[PDB]
């Protein structure tokens, strides 16, 4: 019996709205543990007050330091002090809640290699750091998740928007996945969609792309997941709009090159 | 004009049978620069006997040391000795052929982080490079690729099988697939169909998986991508069958708990 639907069934008496949220935040967190280079757990409160872990992932991106399975695990609320804190007023282990509603409805620890043993910061590893940062508001303050087996993986191209569409970082696996789509330019310091346009195969793709990313900014628009031809290539693209405190601070989005895994 | 197709138009005459293989090489070779945690780039040959690369993938599992595009480079042959020559008698930057029919086609070059700066050898990264080279070794030899978006990353599952389909390693991700299935035994020393045949919820699938599993290691079989419901859970799984010098030495196999991804 050790699926996240069975434990928090057992466990637990989150009404189906909140279970629901949950099974999002573990459908979608692994793009989380990737831009953090950290292990996540999932850790849910019962009516004793007694805290089981529900759900854990490990990074793609980095090694592991949760080497042993902690799915399940049923634990003393005062054996973890600040997560069981967390629940309440709101490894080198942080702690943060994930919301719904406005009830603290689990809380995730982050768990990574300790300092010496990491992802050295290279520009890479702080962009994707600074998205995990942005994601990990977004689950504190409910917006994220919100509401595929196929999507980009964060390792496969990885593009931070500011607020005007404008690219304040792209992966070198982006820049990739653009030149063989056509790009003949660079990415960064560029307006995305003036960009992308120009290199997308059919007209109508062409307008949905550049009509999509502008309502994403917006508010307009939830991400999407979307397949385009450009130049020969076929690209794999994610959006994912971020937000702080009801407001729209751009966006991120992933791309997989998907023109020989497609044949 | 920058597809592997479009370069293999402008710079080559293989045949389209060699062609096909290098676009299959391509669509498969993430699985390698993972387990390798490596760059690599793909250089064919031309007439003129100048070098032309024509192909590059970076590691999801460890930072690349190649951040800038490669493919479409069109170099001196002898400002390359060593891939030259690979094409002839047949970073830290090891050469590898690529054969189809008897000839060598392309070769790849890997490149990694310098000693200090790599991904420190526990069991995992052992078990997977260790997989890599059996890998490198059927492209030498043209047996892999043989012939999805989908299917499961190195990094979400790997488990290695030996000649009588005994796991002799299993990452933690695996392990935890394995437990979400309802395996509340230990993966490692066992016979892989007897852990897991009892797990697959539908009698038709587990039938079918114990089969497959007995044809890839017997070369009655080639790799298969499937998804199986078992014990709540359900996983997508890879399978690689692993040959040296026309016979088996076992299997790869990757897993991705698709449970809340699915849903
Ligand atoms: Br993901
Ligand atoms: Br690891
Ligand atoms: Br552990
Ligand atoms: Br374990
Ligand atoms: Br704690
Ligand atoms: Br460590
Ligand atoms: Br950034
Ligand atoms: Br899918
Ligand atoms: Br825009
Ligand atoms: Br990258
Ligand atoms: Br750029
Ligand atoms: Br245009
Ligand atoms: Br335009
Ligand atoms: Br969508
Ligand atoms: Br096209
Ligand atoms: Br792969
Ligand atoms: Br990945
Ligand atoms: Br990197
Ligand atoms: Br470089
Ligand atoms: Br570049
Ligand atoms: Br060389
Ligand atoms: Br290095
Ligand atoms: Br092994
Ligand atoms: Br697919
Ligand atoms: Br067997
Ligand atoms: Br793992
Ligand atoms: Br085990
Ligand atoms: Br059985
Ligand atoms: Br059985
Ligand atoms: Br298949
Ligand atoms: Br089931």
């Amino acid at each position: 019996m050790s699926t996240l639907g069975d434990l928090l069934a057992e466990h637990t008496v989150l009404p189906g709205s909140a279970v629901d949220h949950l099974h999002a935040v573990v459908g979608e967190w692994q793009l989380l543990a990737d831009l953090s280079f950290a292990d996540y757990l999932m850790w849910v409160r019962r009516d004793d007050g007694v805290l089981v872990c529900v759900a854990q992932c490990r990074p793609n991106t980095g090694p592991t330091v949760v080497h042993t399975d902690a799915v399940g695990t049923v634990v003393a609320a005062n054996s973890m002090p600040l997560v069981a804190a967390t629940f309440s007023g709101g490894h080198s282990v942080e702690v943060s809640p994930v919301r719904f509603g406005d009830q603290v409805v689990a809380v995730l620890t982050r768990h990574q290699p300790e300092l010496a043993a990491r992802r050295r910061s290279g520009h890479l590893e702080t962009a994707y750091r600074l998205c995990a940062t942005d994601l990990l508001r977004m689950l504190a303050e409910g917006t994220f998740p919100d509401a595929s087996r196929s999507s980009p993986r964060a390792g496969d191209g990885f593009i931070r928007l500011d607020v005007d569409g404008v690219v304040s970082y792209a992966s070198p696996n982006a820049l990739s996945a653009y030149h063989r789509m056509g790009l003949t330019t660079e990415l960064e310091g560029v307006n995305l969609i003036d960009a992308t346009r120009p290199l997308i195969s059919d007209p109508f793709e062409a307008h949905e792309v550049d009509e999509h990313v502008q309502d994403l900014l917006a508010g307009d628009g939830k991400g999407m997941r979307m397949e385009v031809d450009a130049g020969g290539a076929t690209v794999l693209l994610r959006t994912l709009p971020l937000v702080v405190a009801g407001r729209n601070v751009g966006a991120a989005i992933l791309i997989r090159d998907v023109t020989e895994v497609k044949r």
